[PDB]
C-alpha cells in the first residue's frame, strides 16, 4: 500500500443501499483505516454481509428532522467526515449539521425529508447558503452527476488539442464556457449505454436494474427536463419553460421514460436512449453558458441520453405497460450478471474533427476483478466517490462546492483505475445519416445538431 | 396408436423452417405413415438433423414461377397432399397445380411470388377462385391466423350458455355474426402473451424471436389495420380507409409496431400488447357483419393485442432504435429457452358477463414432453396445421376454404391434446379501471369498450 492515505478520523457512512455497500471495498482500498474507524446507521437492514466482512459496525434507526441533530450530531468530531448515500433525508440540514461539527461531507445527489418538490429547488436551496458554511461539503458526486463533469473539461481539452490549439487550463466557468464555444459545442450528451445481462432471466412483477429501481422509475415519472441551446431553431411542440424557474431549461410534456433522443456510444454506436432527466442538467448548461452581462451569447444543449441495462428496458416497458403503476416488487442485478458493459460518458457534438465521445467503458468481468460487491455501473458511482473523499479531505475549508468546481484531472487520475478502459473517441456519425426511409420523418439537413432532428418523433 | 390414422398416399412439405420443422413430429404421431410417404423440398439447409431423425428425404431447390410446375407438379399424384409451409412462393399457383394434380392442400398464409402487394389482394385474389377448383385446399390455417378463428366461435357459445340462452349451434357466417350481436360483443381481440425467456441471454445485433424473426418485423413495419366496429364513436386522428381497398378496415399512419393497445390475459391479466397487423383481421370482421343488404347494422372491431416473449420485445426495440433498419442476424429460440409460456387466446368484450377470454396457454415444458423441435409458440401452431390436414383428408372436395368455413369442436377436439390446459375466463377488468393519475390520458367513461380509451395516446 504505497499510496494507501493514511486516516486519523472516523467516517460516518448513513444509508447502506446500492452505493453504500459498493463504497465499502474502495474506502478500505485507499485508506490506512481500522474498521473501528467507520460507522453505519441505515433505516433498513440488509440480506448482504458487507458489514460483516469488513466488521463495521451497523446501527438499525430511522434519520427523521426530530432526532437528526443528536443521532447524526453526536456521531461527528471536528474533522471527521460524513459520507451521505441515503435517501429521504435532507441533505441541507445534514451540511449544515457537518459544519457546526467541523466534519467534512459528501453526497452523490441532493435530496430532501421523506415527504415532490422541484428538483431545481433542492439545489438552489442549498446553493444559496455558499458564503454561510466554512468546512468543505462536496455535493452530486456520483458518477452523473459528478464524474460526468470531469469528463466534460477533459473532452473539452482534447478536442481543442486535436484542433491544433494550444491554450492554458481554464479555470473559472466562464474561460470553460468560452472554450465550449470556440470549439464550435452546439450540444453536449451524458451518453450511457448499459449491456449487462443477467441469468436467470427477468420474472414479471418485478423493476429489475444494475442500480437503485426507484431512482429509475421516478426519473422517468418526471417530465423531460433539457438545457435549451442558443443554436436551437426549433421549438417543440409539447415544450413549454418556466418564467420564475430555471431560464436555462426548458420541459416537454410527455414523461422523460416516453421521450426517445438519438446519441451515440463507441461500442455499439448509435442508439435510441431515453431522455431521462437529471440534476447536472442545469449546474453543467449554465456552467458552460456565455453573455456580456443581460444577454446570453452562446450555450450549449444538455440532456441525458439513457438505454439502461437490458432487464431495465424491459422493465420499463412493464411499467408504462401497468399504467405507469410501480412493481409491486424491486430487484439489484449484481450476482446474477453473467456479461456485460456500462458504457457511461459524454458526447460533445459540433466540431468539425467530428463528435466526440469522452468517458468510461467499464465490463462486469474487470469490476469484479477490481472489488467486490460491485457491478459495472456501481463501480463507477464509488470510483467517482471515493475520488471525491480524498479531493475533500485535502480541501476540508472549501465550503459548499459542486463537481464543476473541483479539478477534473485530480478526479479521473485517482478514479481511472476503476474506471476500465477511459478515453476519447471521434466518430462521422450524426442524427441524420443511417436514416430510414420506411417512415420518413421530418428533418433539418441544415443543421444535424438541431434537436428537431435528435428527437425520435412520432409523428 | 388406437387413433393412428391411415393414409396410403404421401406427404409433399415444400419449406423446412420454423413450422415446417416443427410439424414433423406431428405427422408421425398422428399418421401410421411410413418415412417413405413423405418428401421435403425447401431452398436453404439447416444445421438441424430433424429430416435424418425421421428418415424423410430432403431436396434442396428453390422454387420458382419458371420450375414450379415441373418440380412440384412431378411430385403430387392423385390424392396426395401438399403441406405448403414456405415463404414466397405463390399460393394462388400453388392451389391450383394442387387441383389439376388432385391433390390435397394447406398453409398457414397466404403468400406471392418472392419480389410489398397488400395482404387484402392475395386473400381476394386466391378467394375469386371459390368455384374453380375442386379439391380442398385450407388457407391460412395456423395458430392465428386459423385456431383463432375456431377459439371465436367456441366463446361465442359459452358466452351463450353462461347467459342461460339455449340455441343451436350456427351454421352460416350470418348466424354467427348474428349471436355476436345478439351478445353484445363490442370488440374480439386476439390476445397473446409470450413469456418464454432464455439462457444465454440476447446479444446486440440479432432479432430473437420464438418464431420467424422476419414474419415479426414484417407484420410490425406494416401500417396499423383495424376491424372498425360499429360501436366506436371516435375517429383516430391519424387513421384513414382505403375507398376500394376493404370496407371494414381502417387503418393507422403509424408502423403496427408502434401502436399500444390495452388487452388483457388470464395468467398475468391487463397488458400493453403492440397491434401487430394480420390476415384474419378483414376475414374475421366480414365474417361477424351484418346487414339487411346494403346497410351494415352491426360489425365488432377487430385486431391483434401481441406482447412476444421478452427478447422479442429487446429486438423490437432495437429494431426501431436501428432506425427500422432489421438487424443484420435473426435467431428462433428453441433449446435456449428455459422458461414460460405462450398464452394465445381471444378476448371478447361487450357482454354484460364481462369480458371472457378464451384460448390456449401452453408452457414450453408440457411443449416439450409432447412433441420435440417444439416450443410453446411452434406447439401452437403446428397443432392448428396437423388437425387442419386431418378435416381435408376426410373432406377432400371443398375447394377453396377458409377456416372460418370449418367445424371448430372439430379441430379444437384434435388440437386440444396439444394445446395445454386450454378454456375460458371471465373479467371485471375493462381498459378504463387501475388506470394511473400521473399522466391523465382522455378517456370516453361512456363505453369502455371504445377505441379511443384502449389505444395507448402519448398525447
Ligand atoms: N451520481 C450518481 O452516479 C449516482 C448513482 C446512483 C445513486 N446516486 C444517489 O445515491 C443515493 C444513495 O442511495 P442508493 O442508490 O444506494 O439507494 P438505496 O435506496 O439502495 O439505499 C438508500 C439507503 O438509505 C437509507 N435511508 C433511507 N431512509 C433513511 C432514514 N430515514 N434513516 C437512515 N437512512 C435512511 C435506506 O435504509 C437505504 O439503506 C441517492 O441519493 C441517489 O440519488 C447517485
Ligand atoms: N397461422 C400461424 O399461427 C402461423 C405462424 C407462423 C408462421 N405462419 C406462416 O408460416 C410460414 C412458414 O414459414 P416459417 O415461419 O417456417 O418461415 P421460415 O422462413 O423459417 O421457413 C420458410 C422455408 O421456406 C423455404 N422457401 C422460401 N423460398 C423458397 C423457394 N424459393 N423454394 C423452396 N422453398 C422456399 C425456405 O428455404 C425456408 O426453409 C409463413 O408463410 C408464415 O406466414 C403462420
Amino acid at each position: 500500500n504505497t499510496k494507501k492515505i493514511l486516516f486519523k478520523n472516523r467516517f460516518v457512512i448513513l444509508g447502506f443501499g446500492c452505493v453504500g455497500q459498493a463504497l465499502m471495498p474502495l474506502i478500505f482500498e485507499k485508506f490506512d483505516i481500522k474498521p473501528s474507524q467507520v460507522t453505519i446507521i441505515a433505516a433498513e437492514g440488509t440480506k448482504v454481509d458487507v458489514a460483516q466482512q469488513y466488521g463495521v459496525s451497523f446501527k438499525l434507526q430511522q434519520i427523521t428532522p426530530q432526532n437528526y441533530l443528536e443521532v447524526i450530531g453526536s456521531t461527528l468530531e471536528e474533522n471527521d467526515f460524513l459520507i451521505d448515500v441515503s435517501i429521504g433525508i435532507s441533505s441541507l440540514a445534514l451540511i449544515i449539521l457537518c459544519n457546526q461539527k467541523g466534519a467534512l461531507y459528501i453526497n452523490a445527489a441532493t435530496e430532501p425529508w421523506k415527504e415532490r418538490r422541484t428538483n431545481y429547488s433542492l439545489r438552489e436551496e442549498v446553493l444559496r447558503l455558499k458564503d454561510k458554511t466554512q468546512k468543505t461539503a462536496l455535493i452530486t458526486h456520483g458518477a452523473n452527476p459528478g464524474l460526468v463533469s470531469h469528463f466534460i473539461k477533459e473532452a473539452l481539452l482534447n478536442i481543442a488539442k486535436d484542433n491544433g490549439l494550444t491554450i492554458n487550463r481554464p479555470k473559472n466557468a466562464a474561460e470553460w464556457a468560452n472554450l465550449a464555444m470556440t470549439l464550435g459545442i452546439k450540444v453536449i450528451h451524458v451518453a450511457e449505454q448499459d449491456s449487462q445481462v443477467t441469468y436467470p432471466p427477468k420474472s414479471p412483477g418485478e423493476f429489475v436494474n444494475t442500480w437503485s429501481a426507484n431512482g429509475l422509475i421516478l426519473e422517468g415519472l418526471q417530465p423531460a427536463e433539457i438545457g435549451w441551446g442558443t443554436h436551437e431553431a426549433h421549438w417543440p411542440h409539447d415544450a413549454y419553460s418556466h418564467s420564475n424557474g430555471p431560464q436555462c431549461a426548458i420541459y416537454l410534456s410527455r414523461p422523460s421514460a416516453g421521450v426517445m433522443v438519438r446519441s451515440w456510444t463507441p461500442t455499439l454506436g448509435a442508439f435510441h436512449g431515453f431522455l431521462i432527466t437529471h440534476a447536472e442538467t442545469i449546474s453543467l448548461t449554465n456552467f458552460l453558458t456565455l453573455k456580456n452581462g443581460s444577454e446570453l451569447l452562446y450555450r450549449p444543449t444538455v440532456h441525458y441520453a439513457y438505454n439502461p441495462c437490458p432487464d431495465a428496458r424491459l422493465s420499463i416497458f412493464e411499467l408504462k405497460s401497468n399504467e405507469w403503476k410501480p412493481q409491486n416488487k424491486n430487484r439489484l442485478i449484481l450476482n446474477e450478471i453473467i456479461d456485460g458493459c456500462d458504457e457511461l460518458g459524454v458526447l460533445l457534438m459540433g466540431n468539425q474533427r467530428g463528435a466526440y465521445w469522452y468517458g468510461s467503458t467499464l465490463s462486469i468481468q474487470e469490476a469484479r476483478q477490481i472489488a467486490p460487491y460491485n457491478n459495472a455501473t456501481s463501480l463507477q458511482v464509488v470510483a467517482s466517490m471515493i475520488s471525491g473523499i480524498i479531493w475533500a479531505i485535502e480541501h476540508p475549508d472549501e465550503g459548499i462546492v459542486e463537481p464543476e468546481e473541483v479539478d477534473h484531472q485530480y478526479i479521473i487520475d485517482i478514479a481511472k483505475p476503476y474506471l476500465g478502459k477511459v478515453g476519447g473517441y471521434y466518430t462521422d456519425w450524426t442524427p441524420l445519416k443511417n436514416r430510414g426511409e420506411l417512415y420518413p420523418e421530418e428533418v433539418d439537413l441544415s443543421d444535424p445538431w438541431q434537436f428537431f432532428n435528435i428527437r425520435v418523433n412520432l409523428e
